[PDB]
């Protein structure tokens, strides 16, 4: 239940561990970033793997009565063969399920995985408990905080 | 003209200053990132502006003496109307100008601009001298370094 | 047992967790830093606890096969009663034990502890395996590093 | 009037520029840190210069009627000959005046200086306007901040 704080430095350390596992870079046609969470990790992977072909898939949700379903705003074409598909984390994997099904032949990776989402991805770096909230660095700032005493 | 070190935290400060200028978010259809340098700034803008429609333009460029050859590897469709197109930095403004020919109605922004490129972008945050190399945080690591005195 | 990289931000998170345990600040007369490793954690504790009385103990230690020779370069007076004495890390606990002989009534704390040293300190925040080297942020820099694939 | 945010990384970059100017390290007997602001910078200098003799001077203030005066809580002995005395910043230099007078033969340096304090120190790294508040990294945390839009 204590939030897990992810600094930019640490995110890049984890992403570089993933990149090393994705060598040799020549096996890949490109990277598909899951917007928005995957954008930064994609940037790091593309740099480390020397990959210039980077595209995106953009999904959002909408409610109708008591239900909630996913909408595709934009997608890279194809079934993902030869691609890495990257998101920042998988939690329960609702979006990851949709993404898997659009790109069934991609290698689908995240930085973080919680237990209920873990089966949906092909690789990930860091295990996080289901009840832990992951605070990513694009959601944070270096900000004054009062001292613990006085 | 010692290199200018850009940490992740400072890059985000600069990008947030750009995002504030781009408010209200409702003026924009989406963001196009210039891969690869624009991917991280695009993620930051997309978070700050609440924009899930993020796409890419991927180009390879090679200098042959006084002329650049441009190869488009992948490009987002359309003329850019209603889009922000973001790259990390402009030096000569050559890439910006090429991208702007592809997307002549986009609002083209960077984080850093050297003097030659400043007039060739719609907005930028930080002035950098022409002969200063900018070292971006996706090209760096936190690494041991020997003491200045042994 | 790959080295464990400690960024400045993460060091401060850990030190704040230590500072919370040391509340209320009124229980303490002051802080003694073990130079040099304890200087940065001491600054953090002094800020968090509102303690302006900060002193140092400076020792040089050289291993000669199986025995250490200790030279006190400078030491804060007294037996440590009412003081926190802070060092960055404990490995064997040899330094801690020596310092504690000098200040037997101090409350001796570190940020990191390897298993051998854990019982030889009053409090610590982070467990580190015995054969893991901790790389502290005062020994590191943000530095260019080549891509994993060229 | 916009606060000047100092990240840990940037503080160390500035402190290393100062350390380079303080070479050769052999000219110094040791470092005196001005508590509390000087503790972190002292830690960095001591590492970079290979200096193990680090002591402190600790001053506080007290009011009496409409006046305000300084109190010495603890001080290193001597007139500072052969020492570096370091504080994080000089602003108006009230404390710096007292420190100068206690250690008239030290080399008194800071990282930051505002114009009214600048004449009191022997060297500093970064000029800061009088009306700018410097936010040091021991006063900050990496913390959630709401997005600029929505
Ligand atoms: N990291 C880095 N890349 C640069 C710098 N100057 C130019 N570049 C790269 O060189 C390309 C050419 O920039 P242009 O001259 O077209 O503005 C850009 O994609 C840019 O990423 C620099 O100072 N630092
Ligand atoms: N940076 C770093 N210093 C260490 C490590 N292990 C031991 N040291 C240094 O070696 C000294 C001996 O530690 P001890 O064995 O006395 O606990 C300590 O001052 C400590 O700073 C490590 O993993 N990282």
């Amino acid at each position: 239940n204590e939030k897990y704080v992810v600094t930019w430095d640490m995110l890049q350390i984890h992403a570089r561990k993933l990149a090393q596992r994705l060598l040799p870079a020549e096996q890949w046609k490109g990277i598909i970033a899951v917007s928005r969470g995957g954008l930064v990790p994609a940037g790091i992977l593309a740099r480390e793997l020397g990959i210039r072909y980077v595209d995106t898939v953009c999904i959002s949700s909408y409610d109708h009565d008591n239900q909630r379903d996913l909408k595709v705003l934009k997608r890279a074409e194809g079934d993902g063969e030869g691609f890495i598909v990257i998101d920042d984390l998988v939690d329960t994997g609702g979006t990851a399920t949709a993404i898997r099904e659009m790109y069934p032949k991609a290698h689908f990776v995240t930085i973080f995985a919680k237990p209920a989402g873990r089966p949906l991805v092909d690789d990930y770096v860091v295990d996080i408990p289901q009840n832990t909230w992951i605070e990513q660095p694009w959601d944070m700032a270096v900000t004054f905080v009062a001292p613990l005493s006085g």
